[PDB]
């Protein structure tokens, strides 16, 4: 279908997930914006890394920005909007650790946000994604595109006995 505000169709390819009601994309199709695949049609992308500050430091994939908390990604997206829309694109990736609740949630957070802040159906963000696999899989796959070129994962519990 059309992007948030309805003006044109999504930029990337697209892969089935979880949630069905959000745009998945995977980690080579990823690697390919990166690449500069489109940097002809994208004004900007952002990629919203969701992981504790700890994780991220260790390894995050490169030009990615970290905001773990509700508040930190009302601070950063919704209140700094607008700049040159240009006609061409703005993009935001979100992801988090295999791109599983964090990740969704985030990116459901930012559009109703923006959709309270606007007249309908306008947006600031009207093109969101989810990383498909979240950090583990892209660090895998793409360990070059990473900053640094590390992964470094929060640790659990192996108390469940």
């Amino acid at each position: 279908m059309l992007i948030g505000d309805f003006s044109k169709g999504y930029l990337f390819h697209t892969v089935a997930g979880k949630h069905q009601d959000l745009k998945y994309i995977s980690p080579e199709i990823m690697a390919s914006v990166l690449n500069g695949k489109f940097a002809n049609l994208i004004k900007e992308f952002v990629i919203i890394d969701c992981r504790y500050p700890y994780e991220y430091e260790g390894g995050h994939i490169k030009g990615a920005v970290n905001l773990h908390m509700e508040e930190e990604v009302e601070d950063f997206l919704l209140k700094k909007p607008i700049v040159p829309t240009d006609g061409k694109r703005v993009i935001v990736v979100f992801h988090c650790e295999f791109s599983s609740e964090r990740g969704p949630r985030m990116c459901r957070y930012v559009r109703e946000r923006d959709r309270l802040g606007n007249e309908y159906p306008k947006l600031h963000y009207p093109e969101l994604y989810v990383l498909k696999g979240g950090y583990k899989e892209f660090f895998m796959k793409c360990q070059s595109y990473c900053e640094p070129p590390s992964y470094r994962p929060m640790h659990h519990e192996d108390f469940k006995e």
